[PDB]
Order: structure tokens, then sequence, then C-alpha cells
């Protein structure tokens, strides 16, 4: 929270392919 | 919260393909 | 909240394709 | 709140395609 | 389209908590 | 499309907690 | 499409907890 | 597509806990 960049598919040159599914970092669920 | 960039699909040159599904960072649910 | 950029699909040159589904950062639900 | 840019589909040159669904940052619901 | 029910949070008894984010079924975007 | 029920959090009795993020079935994007 | 039920958190009795992240069935993206 | 049930956390009695992350069946991405 103090400092976060969070950057995806940035500064891409040429042909780029990919995909992101799910992926969870930290956080609290079901308390 | 202090400093966040949060940038996606920025400064893209040429052909770029991709997709983002779900993906959760931090946060609180079901308290 | 202090400083946020929040920029998507900006400064795009050429052909760019993509999609964003869901994606949650921080926040509070169900208190 | 102090400083926010919030910019989407800006400064786009050429052909650009994409879509945003949901996506929630911060905020408080159901108190 | 022929027959759809589409019912959420219906016939609820007692204490129920939950949330729905995104979620897309069918449909056509970016043609 | 011919026949769809699509029912969530229905007929709930007692205490129930949960959450749904993303989740995509079928559909066409980026054509 | 011919016949779909699609039912979640239905007919729940007592205490139930859980969460769904991502999860994709079928569909076409990036054409 | 011809016939799908797709049912999760249904007909639950008593105390039930669990979580689903990712999980992909079929579908086509990056064409």
């Amino acid at each position: 929270v103090h400092h976060q960049k969070l950057v995806f598919f940035a500064e891409d040159v040429g042909s780029n392919k990919g995909a992101i599914i799910g992926l969870m970092v930290g956080g609290v669920v079901i308390a």
C-alpha cells in the first residue's frame, strides 16, 4: 500500500502474446 | 494507497495481444 | 488515495488488443 | 482523492481495441 | 432468450452475505 | 439461450457466506 | 446454450463458506 | 453446450469450507 507499481503489458514492442488466470497475492477472505 | 501507478496496456507499439481474468491483490471480503 | 495514476489503453500506437475481467484491489465489502 | 489522473483510451493512434468489465478499487459497500 | 429465469438473492431466510464481481456469459463485444 | 436458469444465492437458509470473482462462460470478445 | 442450469450457493442449509476465483469454461478470446 | 449442469456449493448441509482457484476446461485463447 505504501508503494505499488502494478504494471502489465506495458512498453511492449513487436509481437507479444500471453494470458493471466487467477493469481492471488495477499488479501483476506472469509473472516 | 500512498502511491499507486496501476497501468495496463500502456505505451504499446506494434501488435500486442493478451487478457486478464480474476487477479486479486489485498482487500477484505466477508467480514 | 494520496497519489494514483490509474491509466489503461493509453499512448497506444499500432494494433493493440486485450480485455480485463474482474480484477479487484483493496476495498471493503460485506461489513 | 489528493491527486488522481484516471485516464482511459487517451492519446490513442492507429487501431486500438479492448474492453473493461467490473474492476473495483477501494471503496466501501454494505456497512 | 427463449426461456430465462435469472434470479439472485431470492427466497432468502435468515442471514445471508455475498457479492458478485464481473461474471460474463455469452454476448458479443468488439466486432 | 434456449433454456437457462442462472440462479445464485437462492433458497438460502441459515448463515451463508461466499464470493464470486471473474468467471466467464462462452461468449466472444475481440473479433 | 441448448440447456444450462448454472446454479451456485443454492439450497444451502446451515453454515457454508467458500470462494470462486477465475474459472473459465469454453468461450473465445483474442481472435 | 448441448447439456450443462455447472453446479457448485449446492445442497450443502452443516459446515462446509473450500476454495477454487484458476481451473480451466476447454475454450480457445490467443488465436
